[PDB]
């Protein structure tokens, strides 16, 4: 059955490199046979519909990126049904006005249980996190204490850093909206 | 364009101020720098980037302030910068002086004030030349070394923690790593 | 022989450390040309599923000959049927479903002297861990990340002669293998 | 191409600790994917063949030792081709009947410029040394004068001591033959 997906990528359109023009990428994916292709902002949030199996889509996209955008070396790919399931188990604090709220989306092929063990080893300070099914909800309470959080101090040190796609809560919401189309 | 840089830091891996090179190289890779390499353990890092130098300096300052807060100055220079310096080496820089050091300037340094401070020192059995990236400073003899301004006065200057000192062999190694 | 049987073919050591490269789409096509049917793969670590009515002995010989020519770094493999796997599911340790820090299944490979593997494993001094010898391999649970580096699993498995002749999968992948076989 | 390497370590199998059982280590390295793994004596002379890049092999071995033999903090890793290049430039005195002939092999990551400056600072007596590509050839001529040599009196003082891997000339020769 036709399924809608969100395809999220990291590390693009920053530092004057890894350039991806959204209009071009939407056209490319349309030309590969993905339907109703849309995007949001410029960090790599792509939505499309397909009847192909998830495994087929992952192989297609891996092949496409390896040839045409080889700096895209990880991506998250999740369905409307996956996201709806996540929306049924949101932390109560996720809706509150914390200073910063980020969602760390897992990517295809990620060793999630190892990520969880690594995150669990960090000593958390003025922050709260919850392991969801598509990624990690991670809230930091205050701009006063932000620089002392494990999020701020240690994320660049973790082995999984380039293999997660990080978005703020505003974009997390928008991803859900765009999946419902 | 894609530019190769040397990032040099003072005061690490001595006494404390611990930095594991393999960790730093991976952290800088995560920060977005490419083809990150290091030489020995005193803080000689090489990377490629097409980002503007001003954005590189800001990213690195922010990075060190969180991850290695004892790194409170650094030198950042390009291959092109180094090659320009190599075209105006003092003739004495190639001779067997007892000691030869290069004092690399750091980002944000008030170079004109450094030059005024250094010119105020009474030199003895030594010669120095103000280059574009820093100061070439040769001391002729071990016998006379303890009477040199380099020995007697460098710890007395305000700019000491804001220069990165390397010996001549390491200065050459930095150029070779930039050219790789 | 006599019935169309669904098999899992598991290999170790591929697509890691910048070598031992196997492209899944290529392998699926090549095994289809070899005469295996409905060939599917899970992820990239070497988990292949196929259907065949050929005898297991002939399947093993054909696969050995195939790898020797096409992927000579594949020097052992596990080959098991849906029936085999369902039999293993009837005999899971009670702790295998619990929230241990790490759970792995060490799948035996074709031609392996299982009795030697058992004797070697039994010679190891276990610490914060538990293992059970199943039909298709060894269930091996490690209770905690804080004690993991003191386990025999961690300290000694690179020392054993059988290491390159078992195919290690985590419990989540063990489950996925069963799901892929049952399709 | 398949390349043969020698992997040399120091400080093992002495002083009642730092135990490495050669048969175990050979098996471990085989299990990591290294081929035709062999060893000589018990001081840490291992030989293996691989298609992996030198950089890949260094990282593989560093990671392995840090987890499984953390007292192996340095190592020498050199190819047949490296050794053959060294064999084209042997000192003429290396075949002569000196009382003692040793080779100080450099290790991965060693600050070789530092080592060279430190060694050059020593006052040599009845001995001769030559700086090769892979390390230092160091001959002591006579049993009667051995106790006055810098090799005997000063080597233990150097900061680099635990970061080089010392072999006698017999073992140096054997390393070459095991490389093929
Ligand atoms: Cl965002
Ligand atoms: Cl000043
Ligand atoms: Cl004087
Ligand atoms: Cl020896
Ligand atoms: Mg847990
Ligand atoms: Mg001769």
């Amino acid at each position: 059955a036709m399924t809608r997906y969100a395809l999220l990528v990291r590390g693009i359109n920053v530092g004057g490199k890894n350039k991806v023009v959204m209009a071009e990428l939407r056209q490319e994916l349309t030309n590969l046979g993905l339907e109703k292709v849309e995007s949001y902002i410029n960090s790599g949030n792509i939505f499309f519909t397909s009847i192909d199996s998830k495994a087929q889509l992952v192989e297609k996209l891996e092949t496409f990126f390896a040839v045409h955008y080889p700096f895209i070396q990880s991506f998250s790919l999740l369905s409307l049904e996956d996201f709806e399931a996540e929306l049924e188990n949101l932390p109560a604090w996720w809706s509150r006005d914390l200073a910063r709220k980020d969602f760390l989306f897992y990517t295809e092929g990620l060793d999630v249980d190892q990520v969880i063990a690594t995150v669990e080893s960090l000593e958390l300070k003025d922050e709260v996190l919850y392991f969801g099914k598509l990624g990690i909800f991670w809230g930091k309470f205050s701009e006063e204490s932000y620089s002392k959080t494990a999020y701020h101090k240690y994320l660049l040190k973790v082995p999984f850093y380039r293999h997660i796609t990080i978005r703020n809560a505003k974009t997390f919401d928008k991803i859900g909206q765009m999946l419902k189309k």
